[PDB]
Formats: C-alpha cells, sequence, structure tokens
C-alpha cells in the first residue's frame, strides 16, 4: 500500500512527541522525556485511501540531513508560548530545503500548546510566515487532541499534490 514518510522537526519540547503520541496512541503525555528518534508506523485510511503512515519523531536538542533526505513531507512545529521556537522555525525549513535541492517541499506548518492561555506568539504572525513559505498552517493542542488529525492529514494531502 501507499507509504507516507512524515517527519516531525522542530525545538525541543515544543510537543512534537505528544503531537504524534495522541495520532497513534489517543492520549496525552504530560512528562519530561526528551526524545532521541522515535519511529511509529500505522495503518490507517484517508479520505478513503487505505496506507501506512510512517512517522519519524525527532529530536529538538541540537543526523538532521540523512532524515530529511528520506523524508516527504515535514511538520514544522513550535509552541504558541515560546517566541524562540518560532524563530528557530526559519533555520528547520532552510535545513530541509537544503537537504532536498527544493524550494518547495510537503510541509505544514504547526502552532501547537493552543489551549494555554500565556500566548506570545500570535496567530497572525504565524500565518503571515506560512503564506510567506506557501505552506499552510494549522494550530494544534496535544493536549485536548484540536487540530492534531487535521495536522496530519493536510500533510498527506500536501504529499498528495506535491
Ligand atoms: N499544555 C500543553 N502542554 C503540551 C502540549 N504538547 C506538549 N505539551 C507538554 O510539553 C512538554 C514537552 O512535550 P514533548 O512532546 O516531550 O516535546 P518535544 O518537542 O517532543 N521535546 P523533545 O524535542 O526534547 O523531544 C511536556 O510536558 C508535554 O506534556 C500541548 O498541546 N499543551
Ligand atoms: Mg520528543
Amino acid at each position: 500500500m501507499t507509504e507516507y514518510k512524515l517527519v516531525v522537526v522542530g525545538a525541543g519540547g515544543v510537543g512534537k512527541s505528544a503531537l504524534t503520541i495522541q495520532l497513534i496512541q489517543n492520549h496525552f503525555v504530560d512528562e519530561y522525556d526528551p526524545t532521541i528518534e522515535d519511529s511509529y508506523r500505522k495503518q490507517v485510511v484517508i479520505d478513503g485511501e487505505t496506507c501506512l503512515l510512517d512517522i519519524l519523531d525527532t529530536a529538538g536538542q541540537e543526523m538532521r540531513d540523512q532524515y530529511m533526505r528520506t523524508g516527504e513531507g515535514f511538520l514544522c512545529v513550535f509552541a504558541i508560548n515560546n517566541t524562540k521556537s518560532f524563530e528557530d522555525i526559519h533555520q528547520y525549513r532552510e535545513q530541509i530545503k537544503r537537504v532536498k535541492d527544493s524550494d518547495d517541499v510537503p510541509m505544514v506548518l504547526v502552532g501547537n500548546k493552543c489551549d494555554l492561555a500565556a500566548r506570545t506568539v500570535e496567530s497572525r504572525q504565524a500565518q503571515d510566515l506560512a503564506r510567506s513559505y506557501g505552506i499552510p498552517y494549522i494550530e494544534t493542542s496535544a493536549k485536548t487532541r484540536q487540530g492534531v488529525e487535521d495536522a496530519f492529514y493536510t500533510l498527506v494531502r500536501e504529499i498528495r499534490q506535491h
């Protein structure tokens, strides 16, 4: 069946793992557990198509080129309460473009932790950025599960149209 190789990237502690686990195991992980590199394979049906989501959950800690080269689509995540994580996004996109020799790579910008009230990054800020990249912007919360499937499925549809 069709396999979609997705890679979740972004600064440390933004919730890359929490988002993935919610999608796969349907539960919110609320504990300190820094990732080195984990992969999740799940059979799913998206828009009537039977497919295998091969998800690579990466480390935020400063091996990148290797996984960016084989990835078909990327979920670039930042936390809406961490301005630095938002600014780091540029670095990730640039590295992905460089590795894939492409100006356009299936990508989705994800603003996570939208359940928190202490927001420091305005949605409009992220939307403008997303628009300049030419990619979708989706706000999520691994805690409430809002936008989770949305983020992942949109990335799949983006790969389908590339
Ligand atoms: N309130 C709230 N907390 C969240 C959300 N997503 C993740 N967190 C919390 O943020 C912390 C870090 O999440 P984690 O998934 O481990 O982040 P990471 O980006 O995967 N970290 P690392 O890059 O080191 O691997 C955890 O305490 C987790 O519960 C969210 O949507 N809302
Ligand atoms: Mg992690």
